């Protein structure tokens, strides 16, 4: 079946902020290598402090975004900058999710953590993700020597 945890909450999905998750799956030709999430405070009321990591060439890049929860709802902020996301799926574990990623075309993406293990859940997150986008050419983030 793949039921996973349901209802889908984000903050919930985050393994509740405690954790990094790492970007392994996008429809997005522009997804950065590498791309890496990880807390970088305490909860703030409804918003999680996160810093988001990648990889340019061979040197390695960070930010910092502000990311506002809202049941499945995800608000990451930067400066001007303001990402949507809606967290489709999540892993009965909170090991993996998908995420329909908003704009005018919508990419979508998986994330998980990043290890081993529960390899039945991260099948079941890429069986969501290719349900959600299928027909869509994929990339792999996490394998460019991260
Ligand atoms: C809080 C631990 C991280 C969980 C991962 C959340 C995942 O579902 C995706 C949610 C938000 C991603 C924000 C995208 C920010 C872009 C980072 C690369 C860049 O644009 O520079």
């Amino acid at each position: 079946d793949c039921t996973g945890s349901e209802p889908v909450d984000a903050f919930q999905a985050f393994s509740e902020g405690k954790e990094a998750y790492v970007l392994v799956r996008s429809t997005d030709p522009k997804a950065r290598d590498c791309l890496k999430g990880e807390p970088a405070g305490e909860k703030q009321d409804n918003t999680l402090p996160v810093m988001m990591t990648f990889k340019q060439g061979t040197d390695w890049a960070s930010t910092d975004w502000t990311f506002t929860l809202d049941g499945a709802k995800v608000t990451a902020t930067l400066g001007q900058l303001t990402q949507n996301r809606e967290v489709v799926y999540d892993s009965q574990s909170h090991h993996c999710h998908v995420d329909k990623v908003e704009k005018e075309v919508p990419d979508y993406e998986m994330w998980m953590l990043d290890a081993g293990g529960l390899e039945v859940e991260v099948e079941c997150c890429r069986q969501k993700l290719e349900e959600l986008a299928s027909g869509r050419n994929q990339m792999y983030p996490h394998l460019k020597d991260c």
